[PDB]
């Protein structure tokens, strides 16, 4: 008996299924889905539709939750197309009337409500390739009886070629030969070439499926079309639709004369085209993939140094110039000698024709430079330069006013207010920068704040400030602000969102020169006004570097300043583009892969500090990828505040660790299924370790899931120890509970007997992701009336959290029933009850269930983890995820 009825928007399941006693589970896993956003509640009834369908089918933290409602299987089904009349006639209709089995080629028909089918009274599923292609071509259809015409005719066809070539369906004879592309986002490839003394780019771009003879055309071409008409060479006709975004983009690079990239304005555009473009760009490029585009052609935009080599009488007739690429990985550096004056001057000249641009690329004999941190006292440095060789040739800190008197810092948070204001009173001459490294959950946010309050305060004539950060992180900063400070002295600006449109030119009002350069983005002067603070995304960062580097900032703070740890990322670029007096990177992993990331985020706070990036690799990162350690770190020790959680923890009370949790025995039952599950896999490797280690974590968790036989209900040494201790705080304190795992199996049946023997279904909730939505709107009501009911009560939630701002402190018992395979995620989700406003002690359960003859894959787990958060609690030390080639010990006993 399916629970499900078919319609034509999906599956349908009754609100009803929960008061029912015997699927507990199946209701279970739809209040799951309904908090994960698989289901649709419609007054009546779920409804799960046929796109969330696909997406359920393909997501494998439900795979195992599949048969409870049991999907019909999917059909392999071959569609092929027909078409009658031309795309010019307004008769012109594409219809699918064939389906074909995918081996034998077998034409069926059958009836459909939805993507469900019906053959031979089977009910089966259509392919999401195949239900797409369908959905084209009724909305081709519905579109023809609405508006006749070429245009509908062109985009529906061009739709449904693109899910056919998607679904492999066929075509008649007239569509195999049409050929209709509306390209959405654009290919960039760019190679270094030489015509002259001096080499040049080549910029190209490209489509998806795009004509042999579309770039002819689009060469030859005045102008950009909004359709492009190409012939083929079997008289096959292809018309191109251009997106207005994707023609934008075309008309930047169209207007590159040749498409060959010289001079300042064209490798401006390669090296950033998203402030040429905008926001807009991102859809249509993928900045990841010119990143990559931009490292395939070797396009290094160095940064340049001139040393003369002083003579006996300090006479100079001789000067080298240093390149240091600017690279994701270490390379060793390009050097010239200028040993005559007039090439010198041609290299100023170059340098002057870059500056004179505004624009922060330049070039030099085929080597793009990086002239964003070029400033004018070193452009001047460099003209004094020519004219000399020729001339020759012939504590406590200061509590901003503005602090609530209801808010007051703890002590730790006051040092580091102070080390901060310390280090930014010698700023512009020492000091360019520094590092905040204190882990989540210290207060970075009220730090930083009270700082910049306390700079704002003291210096109301100095340029504004800029907090970038993460757009959630930003509302969170916004938020404290509110909270924290009075902010009637304080105005910000919030560069995201409707208020950085709103302060954007029109595309036609930007001046004349600057649109000659090739800029269609751009801010209108005095965007600022009296803002103090600015608060702006890394993306728009990258969008409006340029608007934002023609500003002067007194403070820039990088909230999680991981994001800038690629030194060749042109969100780094463009952190480093902007100039301000200090700049303050804030993240509690300063290292994550390589130390390579430390010199990023250095360069990016303190540049030159650890030195070329080559020199730096050389020295610390080849010989240790301990002494060297030892020496970076009194080299970063002055510029870097790193305070961890038990270090502070005299305002955190008393985090215990419950050891007499980790002390349990496999049952008999549990243990040969362990020992088979471990013969079985090593039988099958003779004649994966990712399916053994999965499945070793469902049998010490609960072996009824493994198998659902009798043995394995009665038998769960974690789950007898689990409901003891519920037991036990229920009786005695009374306190709440939170069990965190992942697995939604575990999840229903974790809840099903809390339910049992308590008489309560604990809360699950699985999809915290970012905030401003119904979805965790409706997740953090459901913490709050957790957290809200007194007395004893348990929520099963899950360690995964893309953002912060999720709270559970009213309880203070965390039991990890299965643990996360990163040490630092698990003590982040550890971290939502013992927080700053946690008042009882917190107990921390880590359940372990050992054998005395077989070291089982949670105890191996425990050592991993405890072992990585030991290096964790280093950090120089990049730790990462455990991997299978960790749990080999497994094998062998």
């Amino acid at each position: 008996k399916n629970q499900y009825q078919v319609e034509e928007n999906g599956l349908s399941f009754p609100l009803s299924l929960v008061d029912d006693s015997q699927l507990w589970a199946l209701a279970s896993w739809l209040e799951q889905l309904a908090e994960e956003d698989y289901l649709i509640s419609l007054t009546d009834r779920w409804l799960l539709s046929w796109e969330a369908l696909y997406r359920l089918l393909e997501d494998e933290e439900h795979a195992s939750s599949l048969p409870l409602i049991g999907v019909p299987d999917i059909l392999p089904l071959r569609a092929s197309l027909s078409s009658r009349g031309a795309l010019s006639d307004s008769d012109f209709r594409v219809w699918i009337a064939e389906w074909a089995t995918f081996p034998a080629r077998k034409p069926i028909r059958f009836s459909r409500t939805g993507a469900i089918l019906t053959h031979d009274n089977q009910q089966y599923l259509l392919s999401r390739e195949n239900w797409a292609l369908l959905q084209a071509t009724e909305q081709l259809s519905a579109q023809q009886i609405q508006t006749p015409g070429e245009t509908t005719n062109q985009l529906g066809w061009a739709a449904i070629r693109k899910c056919a070539k998607l679904a492999a369906a066929k075509f008649d004879d007239y569509l195999e030969k049409t050929h209709v592309i509306k390209p959405t986002s654009l290919s960039l490839r760019l190679r270094k070439a030489t015509v002259a003394d001096t080499a040049v780019i080549e910029i190209e771009p490209h489509f998806e499926d795009q004509p042999a003879n579309w770039l002819g055309s689009f060469d030859k071409n005045l102008q950009v079309h909004d359709s492009y008409r190409i012939p083929g060479e079997n008289g096959e006709l292809s018309h191109v639709i251009i997106p207005p975004e994707v023609k934008e983009v075309l008309n930047s690079i169209h207007s590159i004369p040749g498409r060959r990239v010289a001079g300042s304005e064209a490798l401006s555009f390669v090296r950033n085209p998203y402030t040429f473009l905008g926001e807009d760009a991102a859809s249509v490029i993928a900045p990841e993939e010119h990143e990559q585009a931009l490292f395939d052609a070797r396009i290094f935009f160095h940064h340049f140094r001139l040393i003369p080599q002083l003579n006996t009488e300090n006479k100079i007739t001789e000067v080298t110039l240093i390149l240091e690429p600017v690279s994701p990985v270490p390379q060793p550096e390009i050097t010239f000698v200028f040993s005559a004056p007039w090439e010198l001057d041609k290299f100023i000249q170059q340098l002057g024709i870059s500056v004179a641009a505004q624009m922060p690329a330049g070039s030099w004999q085929g080597y793009e430079l990086e002239l964003s941190q070029f400033t004018e006292q070193q452009w001047h440095d460099c003209q004094a330069l020519l004219t000399r060789w020729q001339q020759e040739i012939e504590a406590e800190p200061e509590i901003p006013l503005s602090l609530k008197e209801h808010i007051r810092l703890k002590d730790h948070q006051r040092e580091g207010v102070a080390w901060l204001q310390q280090l930014f009173l010698r700023s512009p001459e020492e000091t360019a920068g520094c590092l905040l490294a204190d882990d989540m959950g210290l207060g970075k946010t009220l730090q930083i704040l009270s700082f910049l309050v306390w700079f704002i305060e003291k210096f109301p004539q100095e340029p504004p400030n800029l907090i970038v950060a993460p757009v959630s992180l930003l509302d969170n900063w916004e938020r404290e602000l509110n909270n924290f400070f009075y902010t009637a002295g304080i105005p910000v600006l919030k560069l995201y969102g409707e208020t950085i449109k709103a302060v954007k030119y029109p595309k036609q009002a930007i001046p004349a020169h600057l649109q000659s350069k090739g800029i269609k983005n751009l801010l209108k002067p005095g965007w600022q006004g009296e803002a103090k603070i600015i608060l702006t995304t890394y993306e728009t960062l990258r969008d409006q570097e340029f608007s934002l580097a023609r500003q002067p900032w007194s403070i820039m703070v990088c909230d999680e300043a991981q994001k800038i740890k690629n030194p060749a990322a042109l969100i780094t670029h463009a952190a480093n583009a902007v100039q301000a007096r200090f700049k303050v990177a804030c993240t509690g992993t300063p290292v994550e892969n390589t130390l390579v990331d430390l010199w990023s985020l250095f360069d990016f706070a303190q540049p030159g500090l650890l030195g070329a990036l080559n020199e730096f690799g050389k020295q610390y990162v080849r010989p240790i990828e301990t002494e060297r350690l030892e020496s970076l770190r009194a080299l970063i020790e002055p510029q870097t505040l790193r305070r961890t959680k038990e270090e502070v923890a005299r305002d955190l009370p008393q985090k215990i660790e419950v050891e007499s949790c980790k002390q349990l025995t496999l049952s008999g039952v549990q243990k040969q299924l362990y020992l088979s599950s471990v013969a079985n896999w090593q039988q099958q490797q003779a004649l994966g370790m990712l399916g053994l280690l999965h499945r070793l974590k469902l049998i010490c968790a609960h072996p009824a899931i493994v198998n659902p036989e009798p043995r394995f209900r009665d038998n769960s040494p974690k789950l007898n120890w689990l409901l003891k201790i519920l037991a036990e705080i229920k009786h005695t304190s009374k306190d709440k509970v939170i069990i965190f795992t992942e697995l939604r199996d575990l999840q229903r049946e974790l809840q099903h007997a809390i339910h049992q023997n308590f008489g309560f279904r604990p809360v699950i909730i699985n999809g915290d992701s970012s905030t401003k939505s119904q979805s965790q709107n409706s997740r953090q009501r459901l913490i709050d009336d957790f957290q809200a009911q007194p007395g004893f009560g348990v929520i099963i939630l899950s360690t995964v959290a893309v953002g912060f701002g999720v709270n559970v402190q009213k309880a203070n018992h965390v039991i990890h029933f299965t643990r996360c395979w990163n040490p630092a995620k698990e003590d982040q989700a550890t971290d939502r009850a013992y927080r700053i406003g946690q008042t009882k002690n917190v107990y921390v359960y880590y359940p372990t269930v050992r054998d005395t003859e077989i070291t089982t894959f949670e105890e191996t787990l425990d050592d991993l983890l405890q072992r990585r958060r030991a290096l964790a609690r280093d950090m120089l030390c990049a730790t990462p995820d455990l991997n299978c080639a960790d749990f080999e010990t497994i094998l062998k006993g």
